């Protein structure tokens, strides 16, 4: 049990320790792609990039670099794709990737504006009449719908492939009160995004990986995906007793560096997985509460 973890580390105080262990234990592997001098203006920060083996290439010929990466959880049965909050000339190739691999849902955790700077770029029409063109990658987004909560907000874009025709709806799930190397205000309101997510079928196996962001595609993202995860596994077994959530934030750091950026990130995870394993382990009548305590309308 997790949870007899929580109180140990807890009582002695040793989140930043824990935390630190796992920045030490954690996977290194080369990104040379990343940083060929080419790519330099498509890489949001210096420090953040995709590993090699696992990043997800665009299907161009001139460039097919995006920082992005495909994080595969074999055990669990999921993928997501981590990216950074696209850069101005990125918009293009964030909608390529989004069309190429065939992913149902966009979850974006993070402002355009935060802390004072812009940590993304405006990649999505914020209305239906004024749609986006992508002229490099070929593909037009419309917003056709939006659901503005308090706290989160989801949307329904169209993309289509101009050299086609062919066209998709993405949903859109946007985390707004998410701060920058900060965690969600309560487990529940983390929870209830994350079933609401969930519950649209994105994530689904019909359907390409959802492509996750934050700022960077990492810290809020990797607590998003293992809180996720985490939970996914002891669904499978109903084992929560199983579920070693340092480890599976190992594997999954094998697929992208720095998951999860602070130690009450990581202590957040904990929490919001000790909290769903209510409702994965027989009670469904917590994801109401959720709700509820959530304050979504
Ligand atoms: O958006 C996030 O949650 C996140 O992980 N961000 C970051 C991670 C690493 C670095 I270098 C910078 C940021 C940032 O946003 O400034």
């Amino acid at each position: 049990e997790m949870e007899k973890e929580f109180e140990q580390i807890d009582k002695s105080g040793s989140w930043a320790a824990i935390y630190q262990d796992i920045r030490h234990e954690a996977s290194d592997f080369p990104c040379r792609v990343a940083k060929l001098p080419k790519n330099k203006n498509r890489n949001r920060y210096r420090d953040v990039s995709p590993f090699d083996h696992s990043r997800i290439k665009l299907h161009q010929e001139d460039n097919d670099y995006i920082n992005a990466s495909l994080i595969k959880m074999e055990e669990a049965q999921r993928s997501y794709i981590l990216t950074q909050g696209p850069l101005p000339n990125t918009c293009g190739h964030f909608w390529e990737m989004v069309w190429e691999q065939k992913s149902r849902g966009v979850v974006m955790l993070n402002r355009v504006m935060e802390k004072g700077s812009l940590k993304c770029a405006q990649y999505w029409p914020q209305k239906e009449e004024k749609e986006m063109i992508f002229e490099d990658t070929n593909l037009k987004l419309t917003l056709i719908s939006e659901d503005i909560k308090t706290y989160y907000t989801v949307r329904q874009l169209e993309l289509e492939n101009l050299t086609t025709q062919e066209t998709r709806e993405i949903l859109h799930f946007h985390y707004t009160t998410w701060p920058d190397f900060g965690v969600p205000e309560s487990p529940a309101s983390f929870l209830n995004f994350l079933f609401k997510v969930r519950e649209s079928g994105s994530l689904s196996p019909e359907h390409g990986p959802v492509v996750v962001h934050c700022s960077a595609g990492i810290g809020r993202s990797g607590t998003f995906c293992l809180a996720d995860t985490c939970l996914l596994l002891m669904d499978k077994r109903k084992d929560p007793s199983s579920v070693d959530i340092k480890k599976v934030l190992l594997d999954m750091r094998k697929f992208r560096m720095g998951l999860i950026q602070t130690a009450d990130q990581l202590r957040f995870s904990y929490l919001a997985v000790i909290e769903g394993a209510k409702f994965i382990m027989g009670d469904s009548s917590v994801q109401d509460q959720w709700k509820e305590l959530s304050h979504e309308d």
